[PDB]
């Protein structure tokens, strides 16, 4: 699977029962962030679950639903989440997939070389079932959910306002929170663009490098 | 290709002349961060080339050589780097690949659906030539090289102290800059972890969850 | 071949005429215990043919058809069974394979090192034609069909009650004839095991160790 | 691997440190019973460990050393054995192999179809490193160590007194505890045999079926 491809139609067993991806989310007009961990009841994966729960509402606020995955069975997931609630005080409210035959993991390249469990994969999927971004981190290094939060904010703003987002948006080191104006490919993108410029909204470093604020 | 796989043996045309990957970097005991952008003289890509250049020594300090890639030709690259130099004050000092015919981009899954240009891909390759981490951002959303810096700091510390790094390390919400002690793989390591527990050299939330200061 | 593998499609000459394995037994909804002996008119083998015949109805009761095999020819078999009949009072009522050229014996790893005759092999094959258990005893030590009877009782009860059987069941040192409740593979099964725990329908030594009466 | 083949020369990590099979046992003139379980901290495997410990001295009395195996790591083994001691009151005194890359398991066909963990395998290996018998039971059915105890007693008596052992020896249903006298292949086996017969020690059902007592 690559960026731009439809997420595969698949039935998945989860701690919230059976669900049809991507449809379950797409049909509500929801994005999802699908993320793998190698094994339940590991310390890095445990800090990741803590951290994601603490951000569950920053994702959902935007119309993005977290959903986890390992090749462990659903009994493992439950026991482990009960451990996070009793010991860390955070109840897990996002579903987790029991990919217990490794079938989905395998379709999404989530299994590293010589292994039988997933790595630390991340898929952003939009309400059209389109894979918008993919991350593969290894067992030994925990993600940072604040970068995935920035990524989905960027993607949603890109869709909504037809801009591209510079390095480290919205704290880019040349134009801070200003979005780039991409080339026009539509009459409306030529009229939208021209009228932004008559409104003062556009500046530039050259003809091919123009940017505005939202 | 997946995490844990040998980076494919491959000669590449660059702005700094030709090189064999991964041998060129692995024979200097260097890791490389191989990264792509869709096209030279695009503004998001330009923001990321500025950003990488300002950070080029953060990577080099750590023995990690950055290296760019697009399907644009060496002639196009020389033109674009020249523009950045005389327009933003940064000379580009890292080699950029001219991936004639997108042959390496296809090997590494860098081409998004129904395109001939790359997306915003990142590969961390180590001094053994093993792929340690993979990121695929799309054309519309530039990366944050400080997250890739954190990732390769974490990979380096993981290899060097035999530890795993928790979420957002070295700013994990629970244990800060502390590192996860992996399980004992020998009876000798069982005795050493029992000693370290007694001394408080390692600390723990449960028998399976042990961390320490570096 | 290994446990979990389809028994290989194969026509075999027997004392009761020719048959297709596993289809002959699987189309009657029968399991078979396929077992070999090194040579007709050997005394250990004879003791085991007596033993199997006295037990042939214990297996048949359970829908498990016994079936013998050696590299001896049908003519040799007819002679030997005749001897048992008129000498020990038992007619042999189960089919015996004449494995011309040891072709099936090689497929199933029945030939010991630097020999052309089988050892004392046993295969439990189910009504789906799946191999469920394998035993390889040598020429010098005859089997105990009461252990193979216990094994196929246990396999049958495992399939029929969705349980796992403890050591020496139905005479386990700890729980007697009680059976291990496997882990929940669905959220629905989590709720049903929580109900059964509350009712004492299942009993337990720890959260991962639950047994019940059949 | 089949009966009659030398156990492969292999270094194994165990709860008693590193050891060289078969040499570690063969060099002391010891047999070993090598036995797999699928996963540590399972209920069937747990009753098997209980049961084997309770018989550890019936095996060792005979010069046979139990040694266990799963693909779990050595930390898993230790935690699990501590659970057997605290909860069931039996300290495990036999070593257990951490076949944590599945390498030995794979050489000995211990992995069922489509799986990544072992089944319930058993190998008897003599002081010459020769595989004398192999058992494959599935996850769902626990062994009976009393049958493996009978098997090793039979094998040792076969070696020591040049006899073959009938069905269910020493409670065979025709000659009880009497051993079969195999054909002679040596002058000494002709003199040994002839002199047993002059001593009264031999009886028979026919010329090819003779047996004596020990
Ligand atoms: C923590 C966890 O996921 C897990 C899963 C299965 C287990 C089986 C036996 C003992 C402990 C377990 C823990
Ligand atoms: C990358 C860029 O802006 C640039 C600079 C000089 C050029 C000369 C000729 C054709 C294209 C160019 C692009
Ligand atoms: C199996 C046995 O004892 C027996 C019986 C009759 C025979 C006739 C001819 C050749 C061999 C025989 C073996
Ligand atoms: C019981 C056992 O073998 C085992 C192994 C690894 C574990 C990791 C996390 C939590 C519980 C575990 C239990």
């Amino acid at each position: 699977v690559v960026i731009g491809e439809k997420f595969p139609e698949v039935e998945v067993k989860t701690t919230h029962g059976v669900i049809k991806l991507p449809d379950y989310f797409a049909e509500q007009g929801k994005w999802f962030v699908l993320f793998s961990h190698p094994a339940d009841c590991t310390p890095v994966s445990t800090t990741e679950f803590y951290a994601m729960q603490k951000r569950v509402d920053q994702f959902r606020e935007l119309g993005v639903e977290p959903i986890g995955l390992s090749v462990d069975q659903v009994f493992s997931h439950i026991k482990w989440m009960e451990w996070i609630k009793e010991n860390l005080g955070e109840e897990i409210t996002f579903p987790v997939i029991a990919d217990d035959r490794g079938e989905l993991a395998d379709k999404l390249g989530m299994i590293p070389s010589g292994a039988t469990i997933t790595a630390r994969a991340v898929f952003i999927v939009d309400d059209k079932g389109i894979i918008r971004a993919i991350v593969y981190y290894p067992a030994e290094v925990g993600r940072d959910w604040d970068e995935i939060l920035r990524l989905v904010k960027a993607l949603k703003v890109s869709d909504e306002k037809g801009v591209a987002l510079p390095h480290k948006w919205p704290n880019n080191e040349l134009i801070g929170d200003k979005a780039i104006v991409p080339p026009a490919s539509t009459v409306d993108e030529v009229k939208q663009r021209e009228e932004a410029k008559a409104k003062g909204e556009i500046e530039s470093y050259d003809w091919w490098f123009s940017y505005k604020k939202l």
